[PDB]
């Protein structure tokens, strides 16, 4: 609520309460009252831009799956803090956490494409998201998924599509592509590039040469096989999404319908 707030709740930016640092943010855990915070403290013009783009985003617009601004000052943005940190640290079981369960991991991504389908079609312009991948999926305290990095949208680099990094085209199928490959993320529990082969390619060559049953040997090995439609049916949605070619890909409303739908086989 005041910047005061920020020194106090970070008992002056100790090192107790850093959290991390990216390009443009150096982040702090912050204690306000009886609720906790992440700031952003803002640290070029493409920087700039790049901040201006991630407020005119989370001013404008508001979803239960998109973690919401709460407070900023101009420099720097307050978000609520996400207990269960990124889909990222969760797939990878950072800290020997749990993996997570496939009723968990295909809630996330429902909420997610809700997310991106929602930015598809508000009211004014559309919202290109721009920077989808399994780090910027944040995560509560329910595992509801938020969310987060609108540095890069627009309206209308392992997860950008060919289009996009030889020809600058970016539109609806660009998050549709990043999208694709954080389903195969969440179904083999593989970073997007293998210890040196990218996790796209892989699933891709296997799907052509192999058909959709032979995926099962790469679902994560840490939990129990989901059941065998329900597989084939998230790998083929995966690799649709992550089509070379555009035109291939579903839109995003289909893609929630088509998890919702694989969702229902899991009950
Ligand atoms: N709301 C939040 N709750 C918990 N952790 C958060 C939150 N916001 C940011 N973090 C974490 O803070 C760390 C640093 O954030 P980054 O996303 O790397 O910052 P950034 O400067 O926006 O990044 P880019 O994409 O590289 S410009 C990461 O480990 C994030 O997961």
């Amino acid at each position: 609520i005041s910047f005061q707030n920020i020194i106090e709740g970070t008992r002056n930016f100790h090192k107790d309460f850093l959290i991390g640092e990216g390009e443009i943010f150096e982040v702090y855990r912050v204690e306000i009252q009886n609720l906790t915070y992440a700031v952003k403290l803002f640290k070029c013009k493409k920087h700039w831009k790049r901040f201006l783009s991630e407020l005119e985003v989370l001013l404008l617009f508001h979803h239960p799956n998109i973690l919401e601004l709460a407070a900023y000052f101009t420099f720097c943005l307050i978000y609520p803090y996400m207990r269960n940190g990124t889909l990222f640290d969760r797939l990878q079981c950072v800290g020997d956490t749990a993996p997570l369960p496939w009723h968990i991991r295909i809630g996330i991504l429902i909420g997610i494409s809700k997310a991106i389908h929602y930015l598809h079609n508000v009211q004014p312009c559309s919202v290109i998201c721009g920077s989808i991948s399994s780090a910027n999926i944040l995560l509560d305290d329910q595992f509801q998924p938020k969310l987060t990095d609108f540095a890069m949208a627009h309206f209308r680099l392992w997860y950008m599509p060919e289009e996009y990094i030889r020809q600058g085209k970016l539109s609806i199928k660009t998050d549709v592509y990043s999208f694709g490959i954080v389903i195969m993320e969440v179904l083999t529990g593989c970073r997007v590039v293998l210890d040196h082969i990218q996790l796209r390619d892989l699933l891709r060559e296997l799907m052509e040469k192999r058909g959709l049953d032979s995926c099962l040997s790469f679902l994560d090995k840490k939990v129990p096989p989901c059941p065998r439609n329900f597989s084939a049916k998230l790998f083929c949605l995966a690799g649709r999404c992550a089509a070379t070619r555009a035109k291939l890909r579903p839109s995003m409303d289909e893609v929630l319908n088509t998890l919702e739908s694989t969702q229902a086989s899991l009950y």
